[PDB]
């Protein structure tokens, strides 16, 4: 049902209906010799669209666009970057040109310009300290503290019940760790346990990559880390 490397040619973008107005966009890249899936969140609010991460470069973001006018038909008019990697920021560009107004926290914008990569516009406030949430038209944001990376954000659609995770939560097939070069390893069991305490009524948890799941997600993401940590 969920859509998987093999049904996405790179440069396609699938979209698949998690509940009344709530999607995730899947995208894929290729990566020293593998294919990596990557999933973002689209969100309606009344007649406008908010977007949670590009898809992951110029070409796939513009193929996203594509597929929500296709599918969905209504104007994104708004986008959030969840942390300032390639995969969330990487596409920046092409809603910009598009005249989406796209946003990220100040730390997020900071560390994307260190990293000469792309940069949302506005600055997110009201989420520099962990445990902090803000609510961003149909979401809400929160920030659990430094996991994945110190600036990581997660999204919560109160209406759904739907937990975005980002790169911070692992889905289950992944039993070692990622590419945790900017991560805090030391705080991201912590963090995941903010997430816990704040959203324990989620029913749909969706990980920055691969199959959603449940809270579940949240634990098994703690025990890669740990293992990680203890190598
Ligand atoms: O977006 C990036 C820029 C990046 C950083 C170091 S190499 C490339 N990387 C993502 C990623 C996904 C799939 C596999 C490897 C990855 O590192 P990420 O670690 O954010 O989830
Ligand atoms: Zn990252
Ligand atoms: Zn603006
Ligand atoms: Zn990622």
């Amino acid at each position: 049902e969920y859509p998987t490397v093999s049904e996405i040619p790179v440069g396609e973008v699938r979209l698949y209906q998690i509940a009344d107005g709530v999607w995730s966009h899947i995208a894929t890249q290729s990566f020293d010799g593998a294919v990596y899936p990557s999933n973002g969140l689209i969100v309606r609010d009344g007649d406008e669209l908010l977007l949670i991460d590009t898809a992951w470069g110029a070409k796939n973001t513009a193929a996203l666009l594509a597929e929500i006018e296709k599918q969905i038909g209504l104007p994104v008019t708004r986008a959030v970057s969840t942390h300032f990697h390639d995969d969330r920021v990487g596409g920046v560009d092409v809603l910009r040109a598009a005249g989406v107004a796209t946003y990220a926290s100040p730390s997020t914008r900071r560390l994307a310009e260190v990293e000469g990569n792309e940069i949302p516009t506005h600055s997110l406030e009201g989420l520099s300290s962990s445990g902090d949430a803000v609510r961003f038209g149909p979401v809400e944001l929160f920030y659990p503290g430094a996991a994945h990376s110190t600036d990581n954000l997660v999204v919560y659609v109160p209406s759904a019940s739907v937990l975005y995770g980002g790169c911070a939560i692992y889905e289950l097939s992944r039993t070692s760790a990622g590419n945790v070069a900017d991560a805090d390893l030391a705080e991201w069991p912590t963090s995941i346990e903010r997430i816990q305490q704040h959203y324990p009524e989620a029913q749909f948890v969706i990980p920055g990559h691969g199959l959603p799941g449940g809270l579940d997600l949240l634990k098994h993401t703690t025990n890669v880390v740990k293992a990680h940590t203890n190598r």
